[PDB]
Parts: C-alpha cells; sequence; structure tokens
C-alpha cells in the first residue's frame, strides 16, 4: 500500500543528510546495510526505488518487464538528449528505435562474420600501431577509444578513422571528458539538486558543451551521407535511416525525424565506445598489478591458438582460462554500478509494495556482481570466480554488467566480441610493463558515479620474441 520503506526525508534536500560523502552508490549500499534490498531513497524532490542483488532485479527486468522497461533521466545529460535517441527514449519511440538499431546493426554486421572480420581487422591496426610504438610509455586510453570507436564507426558511418588523425582523437577526447564529469562528485550532486544547480556555472554546462561539439561533427558526417547517397545501396546505418526518413516522409509522427538521427547516432557512437574502452582501460592496469594472470593467459593463447595466427570468436570455447579473466575484468571493473536508470509505466506492485506509474528505479547492478553467495571475495580480483575446479568456464546468473530484460544492453555481442578479440590478440603479440610495481598499483577509481573509471596510468607494450 506504499512505497518501500527508507531513510526518512526532509523537505527540499531530500535524503540528503543521510548521504555518504563518497558518492551514491557508497549511500545506497549503507541504505541497504539497514532496509535490506529494496528501499526508497529521495534524491532531492523525487523518490527513488532502488533494487539490489540478482533476485529482486532479475524479479523486476525480466518477471515484471511490462512495469519496469522505461527509462528514467541522467541529470547530467537530459538537458541535451531531451528523450531523443534508443538510449533515453521512451514508449513508440523506443520501440521504434530499438527496433531499427538492433536490425540495422545487423544488416551491416553484427553478430555475423562481418563484425568479426572488421574487429580482427583493426586488432591488426591496433598492433601494428603498438609495434611502431616501440616499447614506450603511453597512456593508452585514446587507443583502446579508438578501436572500439572504430568498430562503431564501420556499421554507423561505413568507414574507419586512423589512430593519429587529430579530428577524431578530438571525439575521443570529449567522450573520455564526458563520461568523467557525468560520473564525477558534481555529476552526483547534480542528480540530486539540478533543479537548482543548473542556474550556476559547473560540469553540467561542460558536459552539454561536449556533447553539442560531437553533435555538430556527425551533423557534417550525416550531410556528407545525404550528398551522395544511393537508394539501391546503402553503405551503413546513417543511409539506412536516411532511407527510412524519405520512406516514411509523410507522416508528421514519424519517429526517423532529424533530432532522432543525430541523437540515436551519438547515443550509439557514445555507448560503442567509451564502456568497451574503460573496461580494456581496467584490464590492461589489472593485467599489470597481477601479471601472474597475464601469463597464464598467454600460456593458453600459445597452446590454443599459437604465436601468430589470428585470433577468431571460435578460439573462446577452447580457452576458458582467458574467457574467466575477461568475465572477471568486466565483474570487477563494474561499468555502471547503477545501471542506467529506469522508470516504471504505469502503476506496478512489487513484494508487496506499490509502486506508482512514473517513479524512477535503480537497478544497482554492482550488488549482483559483488554478490558474496556468487563470488567468494567479490572486492578481490580473482578470474577463479569464473572457473570450476577442473578449471572449466564457470558461468552465472549474479553476471549481470549488461543489465537484463528489454532495455538490456543492445551491443553486448559486439562488446564481448571486442574485448576477446582485443584482449587476446594483444597479449598474443605483447607482454606488459610499467613503472609503477604491481604491489603498489592502486586500483580506486578515479571517478564512481554513473561510470566506475579507472585512473590514468602509463603501460608499455613490450613485443614477444
Ligand atoms: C563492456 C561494454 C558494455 C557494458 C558493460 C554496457 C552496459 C550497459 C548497461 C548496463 C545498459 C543499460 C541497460 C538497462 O538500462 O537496464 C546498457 C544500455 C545500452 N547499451 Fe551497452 N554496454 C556496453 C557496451 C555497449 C556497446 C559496445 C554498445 C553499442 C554498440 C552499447 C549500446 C547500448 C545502448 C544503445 C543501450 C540502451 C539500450 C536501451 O535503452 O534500449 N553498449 N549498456
Ligand atoms: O552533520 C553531518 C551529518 O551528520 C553527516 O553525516 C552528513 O554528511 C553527508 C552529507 C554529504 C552527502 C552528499 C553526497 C551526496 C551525493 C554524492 C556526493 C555528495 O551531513 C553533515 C556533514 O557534517
Ligand atoms: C525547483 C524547486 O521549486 C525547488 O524546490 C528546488 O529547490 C532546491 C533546493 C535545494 C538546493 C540546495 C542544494 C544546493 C547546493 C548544495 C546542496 C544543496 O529546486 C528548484 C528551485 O528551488
Ligand atoms: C549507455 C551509456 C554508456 C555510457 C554513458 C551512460 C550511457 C551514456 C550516458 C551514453
Amino acid at each position: 500500500g506504499k512505497l518501500p520503506p527508507g531513510p526518512r526525508p526532509l523537505p527540499l534536500l531530500g535524503n540528503l543528510l543521510q548521504m555518504d560523502r563518497r558518492g551514491l552508490l557508497k549511500s545506497f549500499l549503507r541504505f541497504r546495510e539497514k532496509y535490506g534490498d529494496v528501499f526508497t531513497v529521495h534524491l532531492g524532490p523525487r523518490p527513488v526505488v532502488m533494487l539490489c542483488g540478482v533476485e529482486a532485479i532479475r524479479e523486476a527486468l525480466v518477471d515484471k518487464a511490462e512495469a519496469f522497461s522505461g527509462r528514467g533521466k541522467i541529470a547530467m545529460v537530459d538537458p541535451f538528449f531531451r528523450g531523443y535517441g534508443v538510449i533515453f527514449a521512451n514508449g513508440n519511440r523506443w520501440k521504434v528505435l530499438r527496433r531499427f538499431s538492433v536490425t540495422t546493426m545487423r544488416d551491416f554486421g553484427m553478430g555475423k562474420r562481418s563484425v568479426e572480420e572488421r574487429i580482427q581487422e583493426e586488432a591488426q591496426c591496433l598492433i601494428e600501431e603498438l609495434r611502431k610504438s616501440k616499447g614506450a610509455l603511453m597512456d593508452p586510453t585514446f587507443l583502446f577509444q579508438s578501436i572500439t570507436a572504430n568498430i562503431i564507426c564501420s556499421i554507423v558511418f561505413g568507414k574507419r578513422f586512423h589512430y593519429q588523425d587529430q579530428e577524431f582523437l578530438k571525439m575521443l577526447n570529449l567522450f573520455y571528458q564526458t563520461f568523467s564529469l557525468i560520473s564525477s562528485v558534481f555529476g552526483q550532486l547534480f542528480e540530486l539538486f539540478s533543479g537548482f544547480l543548473k542556474h550556476f556555472p559547473g560540469a553540467h554546462r561542460q558536459v552539454y558543451k561536449n556533447l553539442q561539439e560531437i553533435n555538430a561533427w556527425i551533423g557534417h558526417s550525416v550531410e556528407k551521407h545525404r550528398e551522395t547517397l544511393d537508394p539501391s545501396a546503402p553503405r551503413d546505418l546513417i543511409d539506412t535511416y536516411l532511407l527510412h526518413m524519405e520512406k516514411e516522409k509523410s507522416n508528421a509522427h514519424s519517429e526517423f525525424s532529424h533530432q532522432n538521427l543525430n541523437l540515436n547516432t551519438l547515443s550509439l557512437f557514445f555507448a560503442g565506445t567509451e564502456t568497451t574502452s574503460t573496461t580494456l582501460r581496467y584490464g590492461f592496469l589489472l593485467m599489470l598489478k597481477y601479471p601472474h594472470v597475464a601469463e597464464r593467459v598467454y600460456r593458453e593463447i600459445e597452446q590454443v591458438i599459437g604465436p601468430h595466427r589470428p585470433p577468431e570468436l571460435h578460439d573462446r570455447a577452447k580457452m576458458p582460462y582467458t574467457e574467466a579473466v575477461i568475465y572477471e575484468i568486466q565483474r570487477f571493473s563494474d561499468l555502471l554500478p547503477m545501471g542506467v536508470p529506469h522508470i516504471v509505466t504505469q502503476h506496478t506492485s512489487f513484494r508487496g509494495y506499490i509502486i506508482p506509474k512514473d517513479t524512477e528505479v535503480f537497478l544497482i547492478l554492482s550488488t549482483a556482481l559483488h554478490d558474496p553467495h556468487y563470488f567468494e571475495k567479490p572486492d578481490a580480483f580473482n578470474p577463479d570466480h569464473f572457473l570450476d575446479a577442473n578449471g572449466a568456464l564457470k558461468k552465472t546468473e549474479a553476471f549481470i554488467p549488461f543489465s537484463l530484460g528489454k532495455r538490456i544492453c543492445l551491443g553486448e555481442g559486439i562488446a564481448r566480441a571486442e574485448l576477446f578479440l582485443f584482449f587476446t590478440t594483444i597479449l598474443q603479440n605483447f607482454s606488459m610493463a610499467s613503472p609503477v610495481a604491481p604491489e603498489d598499483i592502486d586500483l580506486t577509481p578515479q571517478e564512481c558515479g554513473v561510470g566506475k573509471i579507472p585512473p590514468t596510468y602509463q603501460i608499455r607494450f613490450l613485443p614477444r620474441h
């Protein structure tokens, strides 16, 4: 007959005075200690229901999908997206854009040989690039974004960009900076008080500007596509979308609008770049801290693939250890600890509580990923979390870094293909070194809000034999 219980709110400030200084996620984990897995927190002026643990998350996202499949806002980027694009769309717009983005990504490769080939080709470009560096120290963030960006680029814009291209590097810089600012301490505070803080200067202004600058670059590329469009042969997703615009042009309410074009494309480009690159960033940081694991990965590569033939997706079933190491890098690095917010789309009863239409819901994915019933010592990096006694791969229903249900990550198969191919192709050709001894490597994220973002680091890729 009411919302889940939770800390007693003030007017105006919500549960501000009961929050933890270290961030939203910490705040919610202390609430979970007292209230259990289903609780309400007032983030400024509104109630947000928190769902923790795989059972509650799955009960909401899979058994009540008719109710929990709506998308809430992220205060820091809503002023830009405004419900346009597949990530932030709702209702019929999401239905159309979801169907479209999934389907046309497949058209042009996703989950087919074509994208595997694109990934393998891109890994060969990376390797050639790392060879040219001749064991120099770099922060590899730029290359990890470039390779993941070039995969989604080949599908969306019909092309890849060269690693040396400054205009490309500029977009990458903007995705990196924006993800950090969104995840910053200011970005968390903005989630609570955006109604008041938007009137003043701050990072929300910088994120909107960055986004608009990415939007412009995407505008120019859309114009180029418009000029050269061949209706009998679309080259990529922009062309296919442009064809949908025309087919539907007599309907003033068509979802295939120009704002959806720019913002859906931006959504895909952003998500297709920054999620996988950040994961890899933690992977190599993790490798540096646990060189024994890197070594054991390389032994497997030697034995299953050898030193020269390039890794392919068919290699996965025969490399349980590397696959365990990648699962554990995903579990540990916990990209979106609170997922992306949802919002129930009708009155729903959940475990005896009534959750009104339009209440926001955070599914704390992190609580599934750190569940001590599924992972012993969930705070430590340990690939044994994903292996049985025999050394065979052990998958678990608690492994939900892409979430579940109707809004489940639509790039899951791509991201898994990229993580395996890029991780193994790099390790087959190179070992890693850095100036910081493994004992002294700090894994503490540089930001932790919407995104968990690893700290910067230097690394060397040393060629084998
Ligand atoms: C390690 C890599 C990735 C992780 C951990 C990840 C994680 C997630 C999560 C947790 C969600 C939210 C699902 C929900 O709201 O319940 C999401 C949504 C989404 N992701 Fe991924 N993602 C990754 C890679 C990708 C890639 C490579 C792409 C694009 C090719 C992509 C595109 C999207 C899109 C478009 C959505 C919104 C889906 C919708 O709202 O219907 N992601 N992702
Ligand atoms: C799916 C997402 C990946 C990264 C950040 C959070 C969303 C974004 C706002 C595009």
